[PDB]
């Protein structure tokens, strides 16, 4: 909430408290997982008017794990999620710097929007797909100001040499594009990045550069929502082999991901989905399933302030999957607070 | 402080900064330590008016230890205390899920009143006498309206599978029951809950459920707070044995806590206290205690946002205790700016 | 931004996000390193009217690093850099206690005044010089009242028994007298402690008690900032040699540092500066640097909310220096949002 507005600018410290549990068959060969997975936010976004052709802005937002004991363990899953400043220029673009959404996230955004899970390809720290650091993202809405409803981005990502391949990333570059008008959406995401030499020494993957794209369609407008992405990937998405104990990067993967909402008055939203990437060229299985599942679920919004959700999760992933992946289903149900 | 209301939600982050030393002799047997042990605290409040028979609320708050280096250590005793969100419902009741307090708390809070020490059987992450994860928490307030001042709570304590049998446990459940009447308190809470193999894989500890219950009388009115509680439990109150490196649970524990504290109008509030917890039946040992002291102490408010105070702890524990508990006294002089 | 000022309380919770890369060549054998170094900041400050004479404070302050993934190396660099509380009382002076800034960074503040470095000498968990914890500290403005200008300071450090040599220290005292008058200042400060055995059990230091000072000397008025620390140490100054995996204390330093700025009325603050300290009696080594730079940078500030700025530092340090410091330069460039 807005709780600082004064000279030329309003700052927003905001948050959410969301009790949330999940309900698997027993957690381990589930989509999901089961059990307590309660957490917080916490962040601040900020605009400031420096003069009427110039803002400048920043945001902050961090998540804190409320499944964790007080002892020893209390840190799980406690990270920053974004922190960036920027500033934008009327009619010539913004340009911020910092831990931000990559720019294909600018596609898969279009599906992210089920109430507990989707948005299975937009893995944080993985390129352009998710949440990212160390990116320089430049943007344009209605092309300077000449064709209303076209916009377009590029994204600079520069180079993280981390202790894990899975969290590493090479040098890169991404962009974006998308027209809007009288309520659907089109939209074009595309990025390639250096893979660095950790990832690489990894069994699964192969090849120096890492790519990935997406398009998006969407339709929104009247109380419905419905979008579709597909996208593909080299030696970009993380992946897992539990058998052998073994991990690295689907040199190819090609995704589908569906959505179908509607908001009532009175404050029920229902949605459906349909999800899945497939990884092929793999070294040493093949062609293999990492996601494929239906969702229904719904969401009912007492108000802008207050919400509780359930989200289930139909698993078409099948008992056999040659990587592992977990063939049982998952129910989420969720109270959240938020400001 | 409530730094926003509008529409119909006000939202109140709030803190305080503890400048906090103990001084022990020497802090290796004593009670509380010895040295700085500064911390500050942060969390949101929060209540949104969804309608007029109908409330949604949610709270976060996390310790921040102020007395680790910004090295290596700088994460040492942070963590989140409370995470959690419900709603309350007129005349039916209130129901939360999150991280919050066990519902056996509702009889400890009777004297966990000192001003640094105290509820020394208040365990955080001990089925019900603390704070816990997973719990699923029902509260009725003047029994739906037609018995003013009898009120009761029932929780759902979800099995939290940790790497620590200290901070795991298993499903059960709780309640309590109280009565007010022209200042005078009276609480009962009980609770029972599986417990996990990681629990009874270790060789203090014996039976395969765990079990807390107690009772609590007080007055309050008048600048007078006098408060009692009596309490046991098996299999639930987690202890150490320091000689042969060894830890678990006490199969049985029988506890006692009294205060008395009155409240000046120019601020001073002197308190003393006495408490006491015996466990029994312990593999190897036998009959033991675990705390025993009296307190004497003292906090000067200010007003709401300022006190200072000492807090006295007079150690009955011997110096002979077999599972090694500390022997010498400790004293706490605290300084706190609160908002 | 004072975002709560009710009854006699004002609190100004406050933050900033600063997307941050360093540009070395290569960041191995430089000075600050290569790559993204994108962080936030978060704290509160708050003040509360007790009576006439007597106000109450507290302030904490955390650094989140932005620019770790999400996965496990997430907590790197975070921490909290204050937490204390105090009372000022009038004519009288002030008394806080928790962890705060050392009493001889009152000389040290001086030079500290870089875009984005500087201030090498001020070390945090080091004694005196910078950020540390269990300090009580006494402060007087205008002595008592009497002399307008004149202020002074002393300072408690408790013993820190810490895991590292690095991050503890005995029990001291410091203090810290200055004079300002139409625009210029002077300052000294110095301090004393007692070493750990862990501090002692290290190869680099000898001694069991340790030894800070430093003079400082500056022009503040007409958009000009002109000032200038010089500085010693004994078994103070932390140091690694990095080709014999070797760590400690240098039993004596001397130090240098000078900083000249103007700011314009549009926003630039160009600023220049130089830095030098100096190792000395160095087992195995003998005299060596530690720091030895010019600095040319520039902050431009478009309000008090938003800035962007360059640092640029001309590394002298030399490419056979005998404990490995680094020999290149290193640019910083930045960009704010604060509040
Ligand atoms: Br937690
Ligand atoms: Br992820
Ligand atoms: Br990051
Ligand atoms: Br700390
Ligand atoms: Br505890
Ligand atoms: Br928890
Ligand atoms: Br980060
Ligand atoms: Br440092
Ligand atoms: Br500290």
């Amino acid at each position: 909430a807005e709780i600082y507005n004064k000279d030329g600018n309003k700052v927003d410290l905001y948050g959410k408290a969301v009790g949330l549990h999940y309900f698997s068959k027993g957690g381990e060969n589930s989509y999901g997982g089961n059990g307590d997975m309660t957490y917080a936010r916490l962040g601040f976004k900020g605009e400031t008017q420096i003069n009427s052709d110039l803002t400048g802005y920043g945001q902050w937002e961090y998540n804190f794990q409320g499944n964790n004991s007080e002892g020893a363990d209390a840190q799980t899953g406690n990270k920053t999620r974004l922190a960036f400043a920027g500033l934008k220029y009327a009619d010539v673009g913004s340009f911020d710097y910092g831990r931000n959404y990559g720019v294909v996230y600018d596609a898969l955004g279009y599906t992210d929007m089920l109430p507990e899970f989707g948005g299975d390809t937009a893995y944080s720290d993985d390129f352009f797909v998710g949440r990212v650091g160390g990116v320089a993202t430049y943007r344009n809405s209605n092309f300077f100001g000449l064709v209303d409803g076209l916009n377009f981005a590029v994204q600079y990502l520069g180079k993280n040499e981390r202790d894990t391949a899975r969290r590493s990333n090479g040098d890169g570059v991404g962009g974006s594009i998308s027209y809007e008008y009288e309520g659907f959406g089109i939209v074009g995401a595309y990025g390639a990045a250096d893979r660095t030499n950790l990832q690489e020494a990894q069994p699964l993957g192969n090849g120096k550069k890492a790519e990935q794209w997406a398009t998006g369609l969407k339709y929104d407008a009247n109380n419905i929502y419905l979008a579709a992405n597909y996208g593909e990937t080299r030696n970009a998405t993380p992946i897992t082999n539990k058998f052998t104990n073994t991990s690295g990067f689907a040199n190819k993967t090609q995704d589908v991901l569906l959505v179908a909402q509607y908001q009532f008055d009175f404050g029920l939203r229902p949605s459906i989905a349909y999800t899945k990437s497939k990884a092929k060229d793999v070294e040493g299985i093949g062609d293999v399933d990492l996601v494929n599942y239906f969702e229904v679920g719904a969401t009912y919004y007492f108000n802008k302030n207050m919400s509780t959700y359930v989200d289930y999760i139909i698993n078409q992933i099948d008992s056999d999957n040659k990587l592992g992946v977990g063939s049982d289903d998952t129910v989420a149900v969720g109270i959240v607070y938020q400001f």
